């Protein structure tokens, strides 16, 4: 049930479990309100985000909300690809001394698109631990973008799909200009192969689902 919104209503967080919430922000795309998801991980060494938000204003507001609520600092963010939706708050992170993890390719792409660079520290498979919280990052191949990664929480069997994974409500692939529609199916299969028992799947946009969201993505690719 538990859902907390900000003043203006533009930001929301909703609990999945004792230490794991989804954050969602309404941003401005072409040309309506469009929601974007990530994760807030409440660990004993601080707050870790899987993705920040659309722009600096929303990222600052997000950080401020979870800092106030959980009474600890945001220490780390995992940036799941280099579109503005994911990388847009990078300047806020760097200036606050928040570590912005990404693959090298995501870092390269950010800079090519004129953003400040995340760390480029993540390999194809990276295993991180913050306090007691275990976090795996996985590059499954190209799909929604060249660089898109997923994030797995092995203690909860929770998969952050990012924009690689479409919600039920999504009835097409979205913007495919940066996409690789042949390789996207294989990428999704690589996820299904690596993570055989999944409790919950967080799509880049839309409502939390399960493994069925990955199967939905495959169908939308046919
Ligand atoms: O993931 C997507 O398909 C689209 C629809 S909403 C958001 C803004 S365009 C792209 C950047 S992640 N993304
Ligand atoms: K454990
Ligand atoms: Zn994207
Ligand atoms: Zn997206």
């Amino acid at each position: 049930k538990t859902v907390i919104k900000n003043e203006t209503g533009t930001i929301s967080i909703s609990q999945l479990n004792k230490n794991v919430w989804v954050h969602t922000e309404l941003g401005s795309f072409n040309g309506e309100a469009v929601p974007s998801n990530g994760l807030v991980l409440n660990t004993s060494k601080g707050l870790v985000l899987v993705d920040s938000s659309w722009d600096d204003k929303l990222t600052k507001e997000l950080i401020e909300m979870v800092e106030k609520k959980f009474q600890k600092r945001v220490t780390d963010v995992i940036i799941t690809h280099a579109h503005a939706d994911r990388i847009g708050g990078i300047k806020t992170l760097k200036e606050r001394g928040i570590k912005a993890h990404s693959t090298a390719l995501t870092a390269e792409l950010a800079k090519k698109n004129g953003y400040e660079e995340p760390l480029g520290d993540l390999q194809t498979v990276t295993n991180l631990k913050f306090g007691n919280m275990k976090v795996e990052t996985f590059y499954p191949g190209k799909g929604h973008t060249e660089d898109n990664i997923v994030v797995w929480l092995p203690q909860y069997n929770i998969l952050v799909g990012g924009c690689l994974v479409k919600s039920t409500s999504a009835k097409d692939l979205g913007n495919v200009a940066d996409a690789y529609v042949n390789e996207w199916s294989t990428s999704i299969e690589n996820v299904l192969k690596r993570y055989r028992n999944i409790n919950a799947v967080v799509p880049g946009h839309g409502e939390v689902g399960d493994k069925g969201l990955l199967l939905h993505t495959l169908d939308l690719l046919k």
